[PDB]
């Protein structure tokens, strides 16, 4: 791991800020002599937070080599600061983009599906969990590939971690049952696939299915047992191969729904003449209409 | 039967009782008669419906069990829902604890049987507390145990607001995760849990673990090997109580025993258990 124990603001010059909320701040940064552009995660530390298990994370980012994972590049710890250096995906989120750009095509968004399946099969044969696939996590280099971000350390330490614990109030009159969904929640594996679903028809009509409802409204429909998934508003829009893609990816059952492997050998992602030169000609419908 | 019409009208709020994310509570006195009652002020937003409101209001009313606190109506002038219900004058266990210190084996043994009655009236009415703690269980001046009830106070308002903030927008969410994100991983065995370590608490004037951080608490509870807590002091308390606190404090769900069961244990259904340990603890203030 070797986190390097030295100012990060030392070795490149933080240009502009890129979001942040809860777990801190990202940036955009230049390194200093090279020029090479990278992404800058300030996270907020805090004294109670184990320094030793900290750089076994660290370790499992450093030995992971993922191409749909953002890359690692390396861990500075400056005034109760940890900065982790990542790479840079220069056109932001496909939300960031959609929002611009308009609906994505089919054939865009199977390109985008597939790549993220790539990562989602990396990181559950990991035992990881993405537990947020979403347009707005969805991150585009300019050369038109896909990258997922990586939540895993930074959920694992600080601010983030801290707001998970104080809606969860004082653990001490709580049962060993209560406690381990109080960490866990319901997410598995599998609830990516899902989330990948609403993805794909967030990017295919700019809303996931009712973003105008009520979230609580949203969350007793989806429990409630004749609950039938979302699909796509316009049928002939879409051909046969999306519709199924999106009927199997919103499995109800948890136990029925296809893992990442599986969804990879599905028609619509296993196509050829999927590649990055679709995304180049979305990059390029943002800059010329 | 929830009456559109302003409860300042007909009572006189008095004095603030503390707390404010399941909402503001107020000592009020009845106009003319002089009752006094318990009056939970939740603030409403506009997108709160209505009609199954009133079905916990009917299942409320219907209700009449004696170690629940009782429900006396509800009125909702302007985007406030008022709650009038019974008043225990003593305060909660833990307001009276930290006066008079640690409680009896006795006075313990009575609280526990009258919250386990309480208990297995909500599990049987397919309800579950969540919160079984000393400051939830309050005593009134006839030295009288009474759980409270964050019931349809937690469906509406600011403390429903916060549930949702915290488990963020739900669009993506499978329902599996949906699912565990309204329910948790409370059953209605985890109240008897929860009793358990409360008996440790009103015992030495803490839960176990009290000066160990939540989370490292939430860690070492889930990993496999996790004994679960036991009284202190071996030699101060009898058999009976110890194994109260074992079998309350199993581990294994399906191996813990229910309301009813516990109410047929040694220590709870011992004779001379009733509201005079209570006024003793009352009469040490
Ligand atoms: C020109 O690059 C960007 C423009 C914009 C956005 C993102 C980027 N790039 C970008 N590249 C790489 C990463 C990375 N290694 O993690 C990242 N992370 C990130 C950013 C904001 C929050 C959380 C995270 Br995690 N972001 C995000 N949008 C909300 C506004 C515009
Ligand atoms: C002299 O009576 C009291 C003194 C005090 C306390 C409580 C009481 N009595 C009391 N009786 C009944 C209720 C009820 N129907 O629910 C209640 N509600 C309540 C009050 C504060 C918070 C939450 C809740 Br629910 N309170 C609470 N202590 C923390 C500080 C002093």
């Amino acid at each position: 791991p070797d986190i390097f124990n030295r100012d990060p603001r030392d070795h490149y010059d933080l240009l502009q800020r890129l979001g942040g909320g809860t777990y801190g701040e990202v940036f955009k940064a230049r390194d200093k002599v090279s020029g090479d552009l990278v992404a800058l995660k300030m996270v907020k530390m805090e004294p109670d937070d184990d320094v030793s298990t900290l750089q076994k994370e660290i370790l499992i980012l450093k030995t992971c080599r993922h191409a749909n994972i953002v890359a690692y590049h390396g861990s500075y710890l400056w005034l109760q600061k940890l900065w982790i250096c990542m790479e840079f995906c220069g056109a932001g989120s496909l939300q960031d983009i959609y929002q611009v750009t308009g609906s994505l095509s089919e054939l865009q968004i199977s390109y985008v599906c597939r790549e993220v399946l790539q990562g989602l099969a990396y990181l559950h044969s990991q035992k990881k969990i993405h537990r947020d696939i979403k347009g707005a996590n969805i991150l585009i280099n300019d050369a038109g590939e896909v990258r997922l971000a990586d939540f895993g350390i930074s959920a694992q330490i600080g601010a983030e971690l801290a707001r998970r614990l104080e809606f969860i109030g004082t653990p001490y009159w709580m049962a060993p049952e209560v406690a381990a969904v109080a960490l866990k929640g319901g997410y598995n594996e599998l609830c990516d696939i899902w989330s990948l679903g609403i993805t794909a028809i967030e990017l295919a009509e700019l809303q996931p299915p009712l973003f105008d409802v009520h979230p609580l409204r949203v969350l007793f429909l989806m429990t409630k047992s004749g609950y039938q998934p979302p699909r796509l508003k316009e049928k002939g829009k879409w051909s046969a191969a999306f519709h199924n893609f999106i009927k199997v990816t919103l499995t109800k059952s948890p136990k029925k729904r296809p893992s990442a492997t599986k969804m990879l050998s599905h028609q619509l992602v296993s196509q050829p003449g999927l590649n990055r030169g679709l995304i180049l000609d979305l990059l390029d419908k943002l800059k010329n209409p």
